[PDB]
C-alpha cells in the first residue's frame, strides 16, 4: 500500500581486485589531491597531502616490500593504526597483495589486542608505534610472526617501502570470493569476511546514494578502523572525492576542518553530534561551512530535535542556512551502508531512508516468517552485493541468519526489527534481543569465580583463591584490568 | 572558483552488447511488468503489457527470425514504427543480431523516406502496416532488399518469429567499435546520420539513471517521439534499472494527464511546446486528475521559460492532487545519445538552469573568438567530453573534421555549436545555438526602422530608413555611428526601403 514510490538505480558492478580502483584512479584524477592530514594529527610516515599518482605509486611500493618481507596472498594481516593516510596507505598496499587485513580499534589493549589477533589467527600485523606497547606484553602469545611499525625505527613503512619496487602489479583475485577485509562486529564478537566484490559495490551503491562525486570534500572525524568511516574513505579512489583525515574526534576542530577546508559532506555518531551542537552552542567563535551541504548521521537513530538544533546553529552561526541531514543505515554485514534518504526527500531524514541500488530489503514475520506488507513490524532482512560472505570461524551463525525467496534467493537477517511506511521508508525500531571482563579476570591468577555487573560503571565481584586474601587488594584488581582492556572495572567488592 | 560545489558521481560502464541488458534484466527484474501500451494505440503483434521475462523470450524469437531471413550484423535496417511496443520489440531484436537500426520520423514525406533510405544506404526496413503506403511508391529507388511489416498480412513480425527459434545467443560485438544506433539530427538546416555505439548507449544508460535518480521503482509515461534519440533514450531504462514504462502512441494532452493517473506515473518529460499545450488544457478545463505519485515533470530538447513552469506546478497542485511537483530539465544533443546535463536532486530549485554534466562527462566553454578555454560567468561554445559522445558522423568526412576541440592534454571533445556560461555554483546556463549583435545595436538608431546585415565577400548592412529622416542621413553617419558603439564595425551600408 504505497502512496509514494523511490529508490536507487541498479548499477553495474565490475569484477574486479579493489586494488585495481587504486589505478584507475590514478590514471583518472592524475594529480587532484586525493587525501589530506588535519589536526589533530599522530605522526606520520607520509606528508601532509597526497594525490591519486602518489597514493598509486607509494601502495605499489609497500606493497612489493611488505610481500618480499614475507606476507602472502589470503593472509590475515592485523592493522592497528589510528586515523591517518598511514592507515589508507597500510590497508590498500595489502590490497595490492591481495591480504587480508583485519582491523583492530586503536583503543584496545592487552586482552583484547590477543583475543581478536588470536580469533582472526593473524600471522601480521602493522601497528602505530605510539601502540605497540599495548601489543608487547600478549604479542608471543599469539601467531604473529611478523611485525611493521608504522613511525618505527625498526620495521617501518619507509624501511618496508625501500626494500620495495616501483612496478607492483595487483596480485590477481576472484573478487566473488576472495576476503578482502574482515572487520569485527562491534554482543557476541566476530569476523565478517567482505569479499573485494562486496566492498568494490557498496563504494558506487554509497556514492550513488548520497551524490557525493569528484566536486565533494569529505572531513572525516569517525574511526577510520570501523566500516562505516572507511566506507567513505574509500570513495577517494572510487568518485575522486578528497578526503580530510583527522586523527581523533574533537569537535572544535572538526568545525574548524570544515572550514579550513571547504568540506561539503561530514557525518557523526549521534553522541558525537551532540557533543558538537554543545560545543557551538556556547562557543563565541564564528565558522563558515557555507560548502557543507549535508551533515549525516549513522550507526543508531538520532533525536529529531538534535537535528534541529544543528541546522539552525548552522545557520546562525556557521554562515549556512542551507544546510541539510541525513542518515545512513546499516551494519557491519553489508560493507556497511544499506539505506539512505535520496535527496529528493531529506525532508524524511528522520527515517533509515530506502535501499541502496540493487539491495533488496523485506520485513519478515516474527511469528511464522512470512514477508509483511506496509506497516506491519518485523525482523529486516537483505540481500544485495554487498552482503557479507559469513562470518570467520564462526560455522554456527553461518548458518542461522538467513531467509530465502520463493526463487532461492539469500537474504540476511539483520537481526533489527522496524518497519517500512506509506512511502517506503524504513522505520528501524530495536533489535532483537561485562563478559569479557570476567573472561579477563578469569585469568587473574589469584581467581577462584568472577561475576561483573552494571552499576549505576561496572563492579566485578570476586572469588579469591584462600592462597590470596589478604595478598591482592581491591585496587591491585581494579589497576590490573585498566591495564588490559580498554570497559574497566571500577569497584571490586571480594566475598566467599 | 565556485561558491556552491555539486556534480554526480563516476561510474562503471561495462563493454557489453546492448541486447545483453534484455538478458540481464529477464534475471534481475523477472515477471515484474515492464511494459504497458496505453491509450491513444496503434495495431500491434504484441499484448497490451510484458513483463521482463517476456520481452526476454520474444525479442530472440524474433532476432532468430529476422537473422534467417536475411538481416545480418552491421547492417541498417530502417525502422519506420509509431511509438509502440512493437518499435521497442524490433530495435531489440534488431540488436540481438548486433544489426544497426536507423530510426525514421513516421511523418516524412514520400520524398523524404527516400532520401534517407539511400543517404543510410539501409538494405532491410521494418516498417508499420498503415504507413506501408508512404514507401511503395519509392522503395525501388532505394537499396532496400527486404521489407517487414508490422500489423501487415506478409512478413510481419508474427510470422517472422513464427520461423525464430526460442534458443537464440546474443551475436558479440565490439561494444566500443560498432554501431549500435544511426539516429539523424537536423542541427543547422543553412541533416546527418549520427552513429551511436552500444557502448555509448549502454554508458547514456546508466548516466541517466544515476542522473535522474529512475529505478525499478518508477513508471515512466512516455508521451514523446520514440524514434528520436531522447524519449527512446528514456523507454531503455526499462532494461537498464527495472522501472515499468507506459507507451502513447501520440501526443494528446488529455490522455497524458489520465494516464499519469491510471498508471500511478512517477516521471514524464515533453519539449516545451508540448508542456505548453498540456497547461492550457489543465488551466481552461475543469477536470482534475491524481497525479499524487508523480514526482517530476522534466522539458528537454530547448530550455523552457519560468512562467510555464512555474504556472505547470501550481496547476499540477490545483488540479492534479500533486502539490510536491517538482520540475526538472535535461540538455543534450543527439551526438552525446543525447542526456548531457541535468539538476541534481538535491538543487531543483535550480530547474531552470541546464545543470550539471552527468557522471564521467567532461564539459567546458570555450571562446567563439579565439578558442581559448573560458571560466566562469564567460559567455562562449559549449564542448564536451565523456563515454556518451559518438563515433562520428555516417559519411559526411568533413563534418568529422571540423566538430573536434582539444585540450592542453590533447584531449578531444565535442563541439556542441551551442553557446552558454557556467554559473557561480558550477550549473549550465544554455543561451541559444550558433550579425544579430548589429541589427539589434542598430535598430537603436532612431533613424532605422529596419535593418538587415549581411556578410560581404572579401559585414554589410541593409537599412531602411524611416520616412522621416529619408534623404538626411548617409551611410557614413551610420557606419561612424556604429563604430562608437561596437568593436564587427559595418564595413558598407546600403539604404533601401
Amino acid at each position: 500500500e504505497l502512496k509514494y514510490k523511490i529508490g536507487f538505480p541498479s548499477l553495474y558492478y565490475p569484477k574486479i581486485s579493489l586494488a585495481d580502483r587504486i589505478d584507475a584512479a590514478a590514471e583518472k584524477f592524475g594529480e587532484k589531491t586525493a587525501i589530506i592530514s588535519a589536526e589533530p594529527k599522530f605522526p606520520s610516515e607520509f606528508p601532509e597531502s597526497m594525490n591519486f599518482l602518489e597514493i598509486c605509486e607509494v601502495t605499489k611500493k609497500l606493497a612489493s616490500g611488505i610481500s618480499r618481507k614475507g606476507v602472502r596472498k589470503g593472509e590475515h594481516v592485523g592493522v592497528c593504526i589510528p586515523n591517518s593516510i598511514d592507515y589508507v596507505m597500510t590497508i590498500y598496499a595489502l590490497w595490492r597483495v591481495a591480504a587480508t587485513p583485519v582491523p583492530i580499534n586503536p583503543m584496545y589493549k592487552s586482552f583484547e589486542l590477543e583475543h581478536i589477533l588470536n580469533d582472526s589467527e593473524a600471522t601480521t600485523l602493522v601497528v602505530h608505534s605510539m601502540l605497540y606497547e599495548n601489543f608487547k606484553p600478549v604479542l608471543e602469545k599469539t601467531g604473529v610472526e611478523r611485525v611493521f611499525v608504522v613511525g618505527g625505527e625498526v620495521n617501518s613503512l619507509s624501511e618496508v617501502m625501500d626494500s620495495g619496487s616501483e612496478d607492483f602489479e595487483n596480485v590477481k583475485v576472484n573478487p566473488e570470493e576472495d576476503v578482502a577485509l574482515i572487520p569485527y562486529t562491534g554482543g557476541m564478537p566476530k569476523g565478517v569476511m567482505l569479499t573485494h566484490f562486496n566492498l568494490a559495490a557498496n563504494a558506487l551503491q554509497l556514492a550513488v546514494a548520497t551524490g557525493l562525486s569528484h566536486m565533494d570534500t569529505i572531513v572525516g572525524c569517525m574511526p577510520m578502523f570501523h566500516s562505516a568511516e572507511f566506507g567513505l574513505v574509500n570513495l577517494m579512489v572510487t568518485v575522486g572525492n578528497e578526503y580530510v583525515v583527522m586523527g581523533m574526534f574533537n569537535q572544535e576542530m572538526l568545525a574548524e576542518n570544515i572550514e579550513k577546508y571547504k568540506g561539503t559532506f561530514s557525518w557523526a555518531v549521534p553522541p558525537a553530534l551532540n557533543v558538537l551542537v554543545n560545543t557551538l552552542e556556547s562557543s563565541n567563535k564564528t565558522y563558515d561551512w557555507s560548502y557543507l551541504k549535508v551533515f549525516a548521521t549513522g550507526a543508531w537513530p538520532v533525536a529529531p530535535a538534535l537535528v534541529e538544533k544543528l541546522l539552525k546553529l548552522a545557520a546562525e552561526k556557521c554562515n549556512n542556512p542551507r544546510l541539510r541531514h541525513n542518515q545512513i543505515w546499516g551494519m557491519t554485514e553489508a560493507c556497511p551502508m544499506v539505506t539512505t534518504n535520496p535527496p529528493l526527500r531529506l525532508d524524511k531524514s528522520t527515517t533509515q531512508g530506502v535501499p541502496m541500488s540493487d539491495i533488496e530489503l523485506k520485513v519478515i514475520s516474527l511469528e511464522d516468517g512470512r514477508e509483511l506488507g506496509v506497516g506491519e513490524s518485523g525482523e529486516i532482512v537483505i540481500r544485495g552485493p554487498n552482503i557479507f560472505k559469513g562470518y570467520w570461524k564462526r560455522e554456527k551463525e553461518n548458518q542461522e541468519c538467513w531467509w530465502y525467496d520463493e526463487k532461492g534467493r539469500k537474504f540476511f537477517r539483520t537481526g533489527d526489527v522496524g518497519f517500512i511506511d506509506e512511502e517506503g521508508f524504513l522505520h528501524f525500531q530495536d533489535r532483537v534481543k561485562p563478559f569479557e571482563l570476567e573472561a579477563l579476570l578469569m585469568k587473574h591468577e589469584a581467581v577462584m569465580d568472577v561475576a561483573v555487573i552494571g552499576k549505576p560503571v561496572p563492579k566485578a565481584f570476586i572469588v579469591l583463591k584462600p592462597e590470596y586474601r589478604g595478598k591482592v587488594d581491591e585496587e591491585d584488581i581494579i589497576e590490573w584490568v585498566r591495564e588490559r582492556i580498554s570497559r574497566e572495572v571500577e569497584f571490586v567488592e571480594e566475598l566467599p
